[PDB]
């Protein structure tokens, strides 16, 4: 598409900012507030229409897990209710194929969840799929070659380094190799035929490391950190480029946007959000 769109996250209580970044320019504009303020939700965008799927609307007079599914139409900017998911899930991971939402794992109070349920645009409808081998909240999830991968998060007890993959024609997942670090609350990305895991909380620091997974080796291999540290960060792909957006550090929400050119494996700062934020989703489309 053109534009970097984030929406909600966290800071103080959950949000409901939708802001869109123009790489082209560096320009922010504020678009439609969601219905209902949301930290910890996905962000996804199939046929020009953006999604925000789950999350945790925290606020200073109560605690409200979503299901919520909303599409957001850029040439409208208007936000519209879409059919929810079967059970509310906060610091969920999605992921698209073939123009079908992957809503992954995420809690419910304390119920950590395993289910995987897939939302089908052209009827409005949501199907629970098969369950991962783990329960999984702040997994980052991933699509390459029609596949989709869940990465890191926490199983209730545990923070994991453990990943897995989802091969639909089979409804079955299997583990691949795990990553090298423990990651709960990474940013997980695709690019090129890497699964790229940039950051999280390991269980005793927010990371600033990142490595990739190569498909077809199967291996996991460490490139250039981030400038800072950061968990619940939001993360997307725009012209053969990471960027990695916000989060927590440990000391502060961040409102640093970084970029990760592959080919020179730097990472660079390229703009700030308006706020300092953690927990948001993010995803690309066209300019509204
Ligand atoms: O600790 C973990 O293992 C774990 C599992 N999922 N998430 C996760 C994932 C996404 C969003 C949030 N929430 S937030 O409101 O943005 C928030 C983040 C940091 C501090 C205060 C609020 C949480 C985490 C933490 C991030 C590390």
């Amino acid at each position: 598409g053109r534009l970097i769109y984030t929406a909600g996250g966290y800071f103080r209580q959950s949000l409901s900012y939708l802001e869109a970044y123009n790489p082209s320019n560096g320009s922010w504009l504020r678009l439609a507030d969601l219905q209902v303020p949301r930290s910890g939700l996905a962000g996804c965008v199939v046929g020009g229409l953006l999604y925000a799927v789950g999350g945790r609307n925290n606020s200073p007079d109560g605690n409200t897990d979503s299901s919520a599914l909303d599409c957001y139409n850029p040439m409208t900017n208007q936000w519209s209710p879409c059919a929810s998911m079967s059970v509310p899930r906060n610091r969920i991971g999605v992921g698209v194929i073939d123009g079908h939402i992957y809503a992954v794992g995420g809690s419910h109070g304390c119920i950590h969840h395993s289910s995987v349920e897939r939302y089908e645009p052209e009827r409005d409808e949501w199907h629970l799929v098969a369950p991962m081998l783990t329960r999984r909240i702040g997994v980052g999830v991933a699509v390459l070659n029609r596949l989709l991968y869940a990465v890191g998060g926490f199983d209730g007890t545990n923070r994991l380094n453990s990943a897995e993959c989802y091969y639909p024609e089979r409804n079955e997942w299997r583990m691949i190799t795990p990553m090298n670090t423990i990651r709960s609350g990474a940013g997980v990305c695709v690019l090129h035929n890497c699964i790229y895991a940039a950051g999280g909380y390991d269980g005793q620091d927010q990371l600033n490391s990142v490595e990739r997974y190569d498909v077809e080796t199967e291996t996991w291999t460490f490139v250039a950190p981030m400038r800072h540290h950061r968990s619940a960060l939001g993360i997307t792909v725009h012209q053969g480029k990471i960027y990695v957006l916000g989060g927590y550090d440990g000391h502060t929400f961040l409102d640093s946007v970084e970029c990760y050119d592959p080919d020179s494996d730097t990472w660079s700062e390229v703009t700030r959000m308006t706020s300092g934020r953690s927990g948001v989703g993010v995803a690309v489309t066209m300019e509204p």
